[PDB]
């Protein structure tokens, strides 16, 4: 007999956690199933439940999370991959901003360690984000808002720096 469709895993309030605050796991499948199962990457360890509370985020608890459940004698297909995130490990960058060509905008996330990832975002609902393996990056046609920048390794992806301290983009003339 086949497998059961995958479940939810999510983090709340969100998968970008800065160091000692909350997050609350939480994975989701049909109703009146008989067990959910979850589990860190990592480690390969796991609990038999569907949620996981964190009430201050640690380093050693970011990285990969998955989830499946049971019903019968039948597993899920696991959940996609929860990647939860630690900010503020490492100092933050400096983040600065030039117009660039036409309706193009030059972000500059700027550190001191040589680190290789960069995430950038504009606050609002939705959020708008920006992710480069470099620390210039093109935004075309960027809105006015408030920008800040994350900086990053590669061979740690799930450790972040703290945000730099926002910019404001005024795109108005
Ligand atoms: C779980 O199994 C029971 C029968 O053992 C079935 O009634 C129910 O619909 C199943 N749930 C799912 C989500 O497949
Ligand atoms: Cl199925
Ligand atoms: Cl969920
Ligand atoms: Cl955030
Ligand atoms: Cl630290
Ligand atoms: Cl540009």
């Amino acid at each position: 007999s086949g497998p059961l469709p995958k479940p939810s895993l999510q983090a709340l309030p969100s998968s970008l956690v800065p160091l000692e605050k909350p997050v609350t796991l939480r994975c989701q499948g049909p109703p009146g199933v008989d067990l959910y199962r979850l589990e860190k990457l990592s480690s390969s360890r796991y609990q038999d439940q569907a949620v996981l509370f964190i009430p201050a985020m640690k380093r050693s608890l970011a990285g990969r999370y998955r989830c499946s459940y049971q019903n019968g004698s039948l597993w899920s297909l696991p959940s996609d991959q929860l990647e939860l995130v630690a900010t503020g490990v490492f100092a933050k960058p400096s983040l600065s901003a030039q117009p660039g060509s036409g309706g193009d905008v030059t972000l500059q996330c700027q550190t001191r360690y040589g680190f290789d990832q960069f995430a950038l975002y504009k606050e609002g609902d939705p959020e708008r984000w920006y992710r480069a393996s470099f620390p210039i990056i093109t935004v075309t046609a960027a809105h006015s808002g408030t920008y800040r920048c994350y900086s990053f390794s590669s061979r740690d992806p799930y450790l972040w720096s703290a945000p730099s301290d926002p910019l404001e983009l005024v795109v108005t003339g």
